[PDB]
């Protein structure tokens, strides 16, 4: 119905706003775009489902997220990919792991403060009837 389409449009507006606020944070610049295969050749072989904030924005616009839970699975993916690909004790690896965890904690914190729980429940109940 039109009311269900209104609900998903509001969701999309909310998710774009959250993603924009992550994307403009200097700490998270490394997660804003896909990894360049020329700079990092083995990334594509090691990381089976790459994810980045530009991809997330594309998925919002393609209507791929019908709940905030689905959205947070891709934010979690951005984080777990970074922890998987950069596991070493070296400062570079430790810096990106720290930023990846900050990205994840920041996304969850914005959602905790600004997502109405009854709005998320509505989205879930529409998706389960789809
Ligand atoms: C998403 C992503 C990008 C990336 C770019 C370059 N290098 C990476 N990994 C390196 C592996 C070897 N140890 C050093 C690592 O680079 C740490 C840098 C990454 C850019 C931000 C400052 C620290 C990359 N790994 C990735 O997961």
């Amino acid at each position: 119905s039109m009311q269900e389409e209104d609900t998903f449009r509001e969701l999309r507006i909310f998710l774009r706003n959250v993603t924009h606020r992550l994307a403009i944070d200097k700490r998270f610049r490394v997660f804003t775009k896909p990894v360049d295969p020329d700079e990092v050749p083995d990334y594509v072989t090691v990381i089976k489902q790459p994810m980045d904030l530009s991809s997330v924005i594309s998925k919002i616009d393609l209507h791929k997220y019908l709940t905030v839970k689905d959205y947070l699975r891709d934010i979690d993916l951005i984080c777990s990919n970074a922890l998987e690909y950069n596991p070493d004790r070296d400062p570079g690896d430790r810096l990106i792991r720290h930023r990846a965890c900050a990205l994840r904690d920041t996304a969850y914190a914005i959602i905790k403060e600004e997502l109405d729980e009854d709005f998320e429940q509505l989205c879930e109940e529409i998706q389960e009837s789809r």
